[PDB]
């Protein structure tokens, strides 16, 4: 896992 998780990361600021 290193591509599917990256989603969650940028997901945080997915709405600030």
């Amino acid at each position: 896992g290193l591509f599917d998780i990256v989603k969650k990361v940028v997901g945080a600021f997915g709405s600030l």
